């Protein structure tokens, strides 16, 4: 579950760039 | 499982802050 | 589990009239 | 966890919609 | 748990083609 929450946490920063283009 | 559905929520919020500015 | 995928729905909808504004 | 893989899925596709609009 | 991460990553790209067009 490490190893899990670390990579849904990339795709997390990978939103946040997301909304910060669009915004 | 605790923490992990409190670090899930706080992105939660990440996403909605987006759609405030985007809307 | 079943709590848990109540929370998780609730986001969703609050997905949902994201794309609603910017649609 | 079978019905959650559905579940999920189903929302997948309302956020495909989301982009389409948007793009 | 191997093709559960596999699913959510295809959707992962699937969100960054999104900001992609929206950006």
């Amino acid at each position: 579950e490490k190893m899990s929450t670390a990579i849904s946490v990339l795709l997390a920063q990978a939103v946040f760039l997301l909304l910060t283009s669009q915004r």
